[PDB]
DNA sequence: CCTGACTCG
DNA sequence: TTCGAGTCAGG
């Protein structure tokens, strides 16, 4: 039962300085997506108010853009997002009930107040699924039963409030939440809105002589094959490749024949098949996704597009993008990389600029387990992968060879992933016993990091959790299963969250300390990506100087830890150029 | 819808 | 039998 007041205009009871603030966006992408209702819970009422009366009203607009009427909300950079592209500022927000609920547990995948009611058995709203529906059945309902749904949202806030900062404080995350998450929701909405401009014209240029080469790689497959069949499905060509050309099965997943490009790559010697196949699943990737999905989703009459970051996803604190994706546009090999081309400034005489942590989970690692050896080298700044080298093929430096040192990048970030002598030994298509001596070496080499694999997983049994540098947090409830598989995964876990995870925290904290010099400086450049461990900006041309000295400080300086934060750095006419 | 394959950190 | 994401085509 709960009484409230289907509003149809604005009375100053409900501008209070304190409120818990419902404005309510269905669609998943909010970007220029209609607002359907408001809701308003405070020391004097429950209140529901219509979009068009509302959001047309200046002193309602005052109240939302007015920082010292402090809002609770839950996901407020989604109604932020969908603010702005009204031309409405929201200001204010206190505490995001969103981002409480990720930082107390992100294994629960909260994605809507009833989830978040239900970790203090909040019992009083239904789940948004259940209002509106799911897929093609999905639906705004009547006045009526949207409005108690939205007050209901607003008074699980409303009373959620106190429960979850308390339980944030004992945590040690309660400054997390307001000093970090908070702030950086706010930067992450006006990258999200200011969107990244795409050369269009280049992409569908570069989209209409891809598929001339899809078309000639394609029949050079049939030929080799003698046959023509469907490339990209794993199951025809695993037809083609292990009972057509009789090739050694290498291996099988529980619907059939292994086709990963690790086994293509081991099938070479073989037939040369293999590798015609590879290239066709890597143009054919850049044609769906990255020419195809991205013209999708560009708004015409800007040329921008304009990505989400899930702030309260991933289980170790890092972002995700989505719709599109643009944390995963190709850089490794150069025809994929000249996508990169079509990302451009979204001004005339402007630039892209990008920094990026060089090595950051490994200087992570370093300070977490106070490894003596590993600390030097950083703190001497030497090549980290030629000293793994020097180690694990124990020469001096000039006999390490340019393949020796690719060897030891891979076991020096291998360990950090938890890789076997089975995987390393795969990885590398080497002997399973180098890669064992290689791995056993290593931890001769680096006895802390050894200690600190082992007491990170003894830690992990004994309090259910492992944390952060700045105390975010995940449970491995399963550190403890009697499963081999069940238990070893959990293990692995343990030793690799707290490392990316604090890299996260270290880049987030930077793009808040970054954000406000920006501005204090009053400099025209912003945010447009993070992308895990660099950021990437636009500015006009003429303040490329001062971010080769700015951004790469505040970057270096966001945390101090025991050993230094090296950033590097570069900028061009596109993301491309910016290299 | 899931699986597996390509992409990034 | 190396961690954490999103999107795509095929089935």
């Amino acid at each position: 039962k709960m009484a409230f007041t289907l509003a149809d205009r604005v009375t100053e009871e409900m501008l209070a300085d304190k409120a818990a603030l419902v404005v309510e966006v269905v669609e998943e992408n909010y970007h220029d997506a209609p607002i359907v209702g408001i809701a308003v819970v405070n020391e004097h009422g429950r209140f529901f108010l219509r979009p068009e009366t509302a959001l047309a009203d200046p002193q309602f607009v005052a109240w939302l853009g007015d920082e010292t009427k402090k809002k609770s909300m839950f996901d407020s950079k989604r109604a932020a997002v969908a603010l702005k592209w009204k031309g409405i500022e929201l200001c204010g927000v206190s505490f995001d009930l969103l981002l409480a609920a990720y930082l107390l547990d992100p294994a629960q995948g909260v994605d809507d107040v009833a989830a978040a009611a239900k970790m203090k058995q909040y019992e009083a709203v239904r789940p948004d699924e259940a209002v509106y529906g799911k897929g093609a059945k999905r639906a705004v309902p009547d006045e009526p039963v949207l409005a108690e749904h939205l007050v209901r949202k607003a008074a699980a806030i409303w009373e959620l409030e106190r429960p979850f900062l308390d339980e944030l404080r004992r945590n040690e995350q309660d400054r997390l939440l307001v000093e970090l998450e908070q702030p950086l929701s706010s930067i992450l909405a006006e990258m999200e809105f200011a969107g990244v401009k795409v050369d269009t014209k280049r992409l569908e240029q570069m989209g209409k002589e891809l598929a001339e080469q899809l078309g000639t790689v394609e029949q050079r497959i049939y030929e080799l094959a003698g046959q023509e069949f469907n490339i990209n499905s794993p199951k025809q060509l695993g037809v083609i490749l292990f009972e057509k050309l009789q090739l050694p099965v290498l291996k099988k997943t529980k619907t059939g024949y292994s086709t990963s490009a690790d086994v293509l790559e081991k099938l070479a010697p073989y037939h040369e098949i293999v590798e015609n196949i590879l290239h066709y699943r890597q143009l054919g990737k850049l044609q769906s996704t990255y020419i195809e999905g991205l013209l999708k989703v560009v708004r015409p009459a800007t040329k921008k597009v304009h990505t989400i970051f899930n702030q309260a996803l991933t289980q170790t604190g890092r972002l995700s993008s989505t719709e599109p994706n643009l944390q995963n546009i190709p850089i490794r090999l150069e025809e994929g990389r000249k996508i990169r081309q079509a990302f451009v400034p979204s001004e005339s005489d402007w630039l892209i600029f990008a920094a990026d942590y060089s090595q950051i989970e490994l200087r992570v690692l370093a300070h977490i387990a106070e490894d003596d050896n590993l600390m030097e080298a950083f703190r001497r700044d030497l090549d980290i992968h030629t000293k793994t080298a020097m180690d694990i093929f124990q020469v001096s430096e000039d006999e390490v060879t340019p393949n020796m040192r690719r060897q030891a990048k891979a076991v020096n970030y291998g360990i950090v992933y938890g890789i076997s002598d089975y995987g390393l030994a795969q990885n590398l298509n080497i002997s399973r016993k180098e890669a064992a001596e290689f791995i056993e070496r290593y931890f001769e080499s680096f006895p802390g990091v050894k200690r600190y694999m082992e007491n990170i997983v003894q830690e992990a049994k004994q309090k259910g959790y492992v944390t952060t540098l700045l105390h975010r947090r995940r449970y491995l409830p399963d550190i403890t299963s009697r499963n081999f598989n069940v238990r070893s995964f959990a293990e692995r876990m343990a030793m690799n969250t707290p490392i990316q995870g604090s890299a996260a925290d270290i880049i987030k904290k930077a793009m808040i300390d970054l954000n406000a010099r920006l501005k204090e400086e009053r400099l025209q450049a912003h945010l447009l990506l993070q992308v895990h461990d660099e950021l990437i900006l636009e500015a006009p041309k003429e303040e490329m100087e001062r971010l080769c000295r700015l951004v790469p400080e505040v970057m270096e300086q966001a945390v101090t830890l025991r050993v230094p934060l090296k950033v590097d750095y570069h900028y061009g006419s596109t993301w491309y150029d910016a290299k």
